[PDB]
């Protein structure tokens, strides 16, 4: 593809939502899940935004390296491959098939 | 003033959120806590917003005729009047003073 750096996300599943969280403490990231990102929503580093089906793309922040990246899959449900740390400094583009399962391309 | 049915705030205090919730259980706003909302902030009726300081405006969906707002000051800071129940078929206006007070206008 010809995208430059930034996030790009194919989705197949409504309702999907992603978190994303600037300069992460990689610590809390290996650790995290749904709950404990719930508690840091409303922290100035942290976004929750919804997923429409299809193309989405977000704003990064070239001044800021490091991000993490959350999927939030709806009903409460879990896929393997789920939180991804991803720099402004690359083409970051991933796809949520039909199966809720998550590809980074 | 000349705006139409909608939602918009002024904002004095950098890194204030809102949490805006489409049909709202009236039941669980009046009970409603910071903690307790950022339990529902992966629901399809919920979002977290960012405010801007300055002139801000969030679109309502016409066809959802009621909304809760929730104001969230930061630093895990309250206000008296931080919570309101609003409507899409009126203009719902807010400022934010720099005592942190919530004027609905
Ligand atoms: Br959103
Ligand atoms: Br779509
Ligand atoms: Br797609
Ligand atoms: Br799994
Ligand atoms: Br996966
Ligand atoms: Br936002
Ligand atoms: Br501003
Ligand atoms: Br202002
Ligand atoms: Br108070
Ligand atoms: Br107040």
């Amino acid at each position: 593809g010809s995208h430059m750096d930034g996030l790009y996300i194919n989705n197949n599943i409504p309702k999907t939502k992603i978190v994303l969280e600037s300069k992460p403490d990689k610590n809390i990231f290996y650790s995290d899940n749904y709950q404990s990102i719930s508690q840091r929503i409303y922290d100035d580093n942290v976004k929750v935004l919804n997923l429409k089906t299809g193309k989405n793309e977000f704003p990064l922040d070239k001044d800021i390296k490091d991000y993490a990246l959350y999927f939030i899959l709806p009903e409460n449900k879990k896929t393997e491959n789920w939180k991804y740390l991803i720099s402004s400094d690359s083409v970051n583009e991933f796809t949520i098939k039909n199966d809720s399962s998550i590809e980074k391309d």
